[PDB]
DNA sequence: TTGACTCTCTTAA
DNA sequence: GAGAGTCA
DNA sequence: TTGACTCTCTTAA
DNA sequence: GAGAGTCA
């Protein structure tokens, strides 16, 4: 809601919900050969999920409040950041998983950035492996690697140089 | 159905025709601080842009020919791989823009693979910064770098651990 | 047979 | 990666 | 008020 | 990153 200190309580409600989710481990690539430990929170696979947490998608989540008798409602990983611009160089804020499991609500598993900058990091190699993100990456992207490309560049004839 | 002479025919005049596109020369991040030049032939702004070739939207183009009294149609930058199988890994295979410029049509700057590994071209590193995909790119992504990330990982109290 | 438009669709964040 | 509505 | 569902939308390849 | 329709 619009005061701070509203928006601070829901953060902290939200972080006493979602740290009752459980702890599930995961072992994860972190590039250079190397292998690391992170402890996901990850909301239940059915209903019900916790306090405020409702299911909007397949793997898309809300959160939701009654403050002053109104209804507010936020996607599920957007809390932690509500106190953030949610805009940047005219691009849209997201919530975006460091470690790249969309059940998981570990706020130390989030950061707030463009669906670009989101994205990339699919594709990063990696803390150990060259990761250059300002804010780090905490493991490889999963889709990091050599790719499957069926055809590479080519032509027929003579019409064209790289 | 088309016969493979009658396909090669298509890739030919396709060639043909794109070969007389202006060619500009752009001079590009390689990676590891090296600059490189690509030269792309570039589709016209506005109609019209050359023989078979039709705008189907602000980015996308059609190229057309009649075969024995029948419209085949293609999207515009497919045409260099229609001998070449169509998926892998269960995966459609796109074109893939190496100089990552749209409305070029240099099949020398194209490749086919997966929706995933043709995105995953915009954050690599470049060809002299670490690429390491089996068909190097010919240029470091436009959007390789660190991010401009708004707000990183944290939590408010003491209930998670990374 | 051809050009220049029109429309909607796919994927995975 | 998102917002919002329908019911109980 | 809170829970459990429903729907469509955004972006840039 | 795609496929397909209309009109002359
Ligand atoms: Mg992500
Ligand atoms: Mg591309
Ligand atoms: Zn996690
Ligand atoms: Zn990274
Ligand atoms: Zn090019
Ligand atoms: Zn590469």
């Amino acid at each position: 809601a619009l005061t701070n200190a509203q928006i601070l309580a829901v953060i902290d409600s939200w972080e006493e919900t979602v740290g009752q989710f459980p702890v599930i481990t995961h072992h994860v690539p972190l590039g250079g050969g190397l292998q690391g430990t992170l402890h996901c929170y990850e909301i239940p696979l059915a209903a019900p999920y916790g306090v405020g947490f409702a299911k909007n998608g397949p793997t898309r989540w809300q959160y939701k409040r009654t403050i002053n008798q109104v209804v507010h409602r936020w996607g599920s990983h957007t809390v932690p950041f509500l106190l953030e611009p949610d805009n940047i160089n005219g691009k849209t804020c997201t919530a975006s998983h460091l470690c790249h499991n969309t059940r998981c609500h570990n706020p130390l598993h989030l950061c707030w950035e463009s669906l670009d900058d989101n994205k990339g990091r699919n594709w990063c190699p990696g803390p150990n492996g060259g990761c250059v993100h300002a804010v780090v990456c905490l493991r490889q992207g999963p889709l990091y690697g050599p790719g499957a490309t069926v055809a590479g560049p080519q032509q027929r004839g003579s019409h064209f140089v790289v």
